[PDB]
């Protein structure tokens, strides 16, 4: 079988379609080629096409390029309609692209964001599926939208109750996904119309398994008022994850390897994440005053080099305690060491997953995207993770609430026991994507939805 994987511009959504293309390839021999949509711009992806342009096993990326859309966003368009925008008009070149296929794929495949390719999928008769790389309760809420819109008058934020979702949690809400906290911005708009939009798929794959969210998925396959709406299968194929790469001359690494085991807090805001210069300023005085090891991955702060927006002496101060890097570092191959023993995280669900597979439990941090409707699934429901008393986004978390939450994880017994937990998910997580795993099995049945649909 050949399938054609369509990734949206951004390396945080190229690397989730990347380690899906991998995933099918190896275990299931299904030939695979990665359609990437890039910036055409900035482009600080494509040189990441060019080391992939050298290994290729299958593994076959396909660039194509997007237009410069300054004409159609402003400063104060937001994030997701500029991918929203970006696919849009980068569909003719999709179009033809498909087009000049050597071999028709068979089976065409949409990110979240490029959903919109729906048409040129229908067009060519191909069969057609979307991914949703995070929670099975986003996608619930985001498909349950279009009801919401109607039910409710006035914006989310503002209401005393709960939101309820057929079948799945109580959504809370101050910890409603970023496009809900204004419906007069566009983006609103978009996402109303992206829950619409799975719902034309002759099915949805999500980066989860069913041992994380039991109810949920039973909700989507079984919930009479969602399947009014649903009507095709759904797949939970998780936890996918990059690959660690056993490295050797990388001196985070090298000093990981001189920590006790479990001691050290990896502190990371994803793949974009910065903090402001109040929050910051108090954060490295936390890890300081906690007296704990830590690795902190630091960028400038938002509202050069890293010495100028943190406390002066604090290097000096925190040298063989800390170990601060700049911009980027090797999250996965961290994460899996011996001596890393909790993550403050931003709770992007690459991070979490990453987190979750290594038994690292963490400290939640939500700043963007469905990152709050995560940071309340691991602290509530799954109990891996601890937060602020109130959410970072809303107020100032101070140094002594920090060094506190830094120490109730890396030394109380409490610390443990969420770690414990982590530990349980990691198995379970294991158990499946293996042989008679339900996530396996979800694939097997994804492979056999395809082939019914060739004969
Ligand atoms: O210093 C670094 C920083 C990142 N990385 C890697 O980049 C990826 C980041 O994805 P992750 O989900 O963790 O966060 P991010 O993309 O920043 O945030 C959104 O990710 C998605 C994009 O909106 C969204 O689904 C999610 O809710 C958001 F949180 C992930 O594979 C990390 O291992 C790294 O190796 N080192
Ligand atoms: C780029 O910012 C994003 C925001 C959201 C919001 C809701 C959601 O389900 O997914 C997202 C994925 C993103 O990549």
């Amino acid at each position: 079988l050949h399938v054609a994987i369509v990734s949206s511009p951004g390396m945080g959504h190229l690397i989730p379609v990347l380690v899906l293309g991998n995933r099918l390839a190896t275990h299931h021999n299904i030939k695979i080629t990665i359609l990437a949509i890039t910036t055409t711009s900035s482009s600080a992806e494509t040189e990441f096409l060019k080391k992939t342009t050298l290994t290729n096993e299958t593994i076959e990326i396909i660039p194509v390029p997007s237009v410069d859309i300054s004409h159609l966003i402003n400063s104060s368009t937001k994030i997701f309609t500029q991918l929203r925008l970006l696919v849009r008009e980068a569909l003719p070149k999709i179009h033809s692209t498909i087009a000049s296929m050597t071999h028709r794929p068979d089976a065409l495949i949409v990110d979240i964001f490029c959903t919109q390719i729906l048409p040129i999928a229908e067009e060519f008769n191909i069969s057609k599926y979307t991914y949703h790389p995070t929670t099975a309760w986003t996608l619930a809420l985001a498909i349950y939208c279009q009801v919401f819109d109607k039910e409710i008058e006035g914006e989310y934020v503002e209401l005393k109750e709960p939101l309820k979702i057929p079948g799945c949690k109580a959504l809370r809400p101050d910890d409603v996904v970023d496009p809900l906290l204004d419906r007069s911005d566009q983006q609103y708009e978009e996402y109303v119309k992206l829950g619409k939009e799975y719902t034309d798929f002759d099915g949805i794959l999500i980066n989860t398994w069913e041992d994380l969210e039991p109810e949920t998925i039973n909700a989507l396959r079984y919930n009479e008022k969602l399947r009014l709406l649903l009507k095709v299968p759904v797949f939970p194929i998780g936890p996918l994850r990059r690959k660690v790469e056993t490295t050797l001359n990388d001196e985070v690494i090298q000093w990981l390897d001189k920590q006790n085991n479990e001691s050290v807090l990896f502190v990371s805001f994803g793949s974009g994440g910065t903090l402001s210069t109040k929050q910051m300023t108090e954060l490295a005085w936390g890890l300081e005053l906690s007296q704990q090891k830590f690795v902190w991955v630091v960028r400038p702060p938002s509202d050069r080099d890293m010495s100028e927006y943190l406390p002066e002496g604090f290097l000096t101060r925190t040298k063989d305690m800390g170990l601060v890097v700049p911009m980027w570092a090797n999250q996965v191959e961290i994460l899996s060491h011996s001596s890393v023993g909790g993550f403050l995280t931003h709770c992007g669900w690459n991070s979490t997953v990453e987190s979750l597979t290594n038994g690292v439990p963490m400290i939640a941090w939500p700043l963007h995207a469905e990152q709050k409707m995560n940071a309340a699934m691991l602290t509530e429901e799954l109990g891996v993770a601890i937060r602020p008393a109130v959410l970072p986004t809303k107020k100032l978390v101070k140094r002594e609430e920090i060094q506190g939450m830094v120490r109730i994880l890396m030394q109380t017994k409490e610390g443990k026991r969420i770690k414990e937990k982590a530990k349980k998910l990691k198995k379970s997580a294991e158990n499946a994507l293996s042989d008679g795993g339900s996530s396996y099995n979800s694939i097997c049945e994804l492979v056999k939805d395809i082939r019914s649909r060739e004969l």
